């Protein structure tokens, strides 16, 4: 079985991959584990491996994989990784280490896209994806809650996939940090959601491709939501009565902003603005931006209408806007077992 099997060191991890995949690169990492491109010799293609170490290891790691694992066998649409493959290179559940997640490979996050002036004909597209793949998300009853530009992939072509299923319905000890700056007000103040807390995230991408500076940065949710109201303003009275008490109090008394406008936040000097064509797609992007990066979600653009905004909609397909289609709790051994019949079916 393990003949099956070879081993080679990528950075200081060790991928054990089924020889099919040959000529393993790094193409990323994070909590989770190393990611790297390979050849497929059977498919004769480029694939993206995952390596999950032991993702049974603690609860947080544990809910994730599984969730992860079960989330993208089911889930299909252009808009969302698709799983190619799943193994592990141990032969039973004693032995059972490490998951190693298949996936399309695709060139890049959005963190480099960002980093690159986009006509308003790829913007509008990334953003279009990015909302069609929410909507079949939101259609399965999964609401995401932590999109972020590293968990969102591209291709050359302006394809889009989001990588990931979200936040379930956490103490960690890595030196790795959560990136919060993509976090709705709902989540950042626990104040229940609907579907358009994945807008707010949508937001704050969009307003940063354009920025090409994270929206609300901060050290934690106090710095962030300090951010926040600097340049949305504080928000009105009935989005603090849907508060907990504590939060409530909180933040009815921070010192107070009227807040910039959406001119201010993103001037015409960020848009492509030399032709007719580019003057009106600006008016159109910072149009939907005001209505994505909107605090209260009562407010706030849903998903729906984000895709008939007129920036958006010149992409719109009911194929790809129209498809049909857990939380629990467990020790570390049993999410071993459930992980591990998952990866063996
Ligand atoms: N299928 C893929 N194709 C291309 N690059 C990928 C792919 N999967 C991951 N990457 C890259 O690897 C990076 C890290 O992968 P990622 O899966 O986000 O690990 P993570 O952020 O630790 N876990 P998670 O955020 O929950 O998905 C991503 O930002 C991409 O740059
Ligand atoms: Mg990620």
């Amino acid at each position: 079985v393990d003949n099956q099997f070879y081993s080679v060191e990528v950075g200081d991890s060790t991928f054990t991959v089924l020889k099919r995949y040959q000529n393993l690169k790094p193409i990323g990492s994070g909590a989770q584990g190393i990611v790297c491109a390979a050849y497929d010799a059977v498919l004769d293609r480029n694939v993206a491996i995952k390596k999950l170490s032991r993702p049974f290891q603690n609860q947080t790691h544990a809910k994730r994989a599984y969730r992860e694992l079960v989330l993208m066998k089911c889930v299909n649409h252009k808009n969302i990784i698709s799983l190619l493959n799943v193994f592990t290179p141990q032969k039973t559940l004693e032995e059972f280490q490490d998951v190693y997640l298949v996936m399309e490979l695709m060139d890049a996050n959005l963190c480099q896209v960002i980093q690159m002036e986009l006509d308003h004909e790829r913007m509008s597209y990334l953003l279009y994806q990015m909302l069609c793949g929410i909507k079949h998300l939101h259609s399965a009853g999964i609401i995401h809650r932590d999109l972020k530009p590293s968990n969102i992939v591209v291709k050359s072509d302006c394809t889009l996939k989001i990588l990931d299923f979200g936040l379930a319905r956490s103490f960690m000890m890595t030196p790795y940090v959560v990136t919060r700056y993509y976090r709705a007000p709902e989540v950042i103040l626990g104040m229940g959601y609907k579907e358009n807390v994945d807008i707010w995230s949508v937001g704050c991408i969009m307003g940063e491709m354009v920025r090409h500076k994270i929206l609300f940065p901060g050290r934690d949710y106090i710095d962030q939501w300090n951010k926040v109201i600097e340049q949305l303003g504080t928000p009105c009275p009935e989005f603090m009565k849907k508060l907990q008490p504590t939060v409530r109090n909180y933040v009815e008394n921070r010192p107070k902003y009227a807040g910039l406008t959406f001119p201010k936040l993103f001037p015409d000097s960020l848009f492509p603005a030399d032709s007719e064509h580019n003057k009106l797609k600006a008016s159109q992007a910072r149009d939907l931006l005001s209505k994505m990066l909107v605090i209260d979600p009562a407010k706030r653009i849903s998903v729906d209408d984000a895709l008939q905004h007129p920036y958006i909609n010149v992409w719109y397909d009911p194929a790809e806007v129209e498809a049909p289609p857990d939380e629990r709790e467990h020790t570390i051994e049993e999410w071993k077992e459930l992980i591990y019949k998952e990866v063996m079916n």
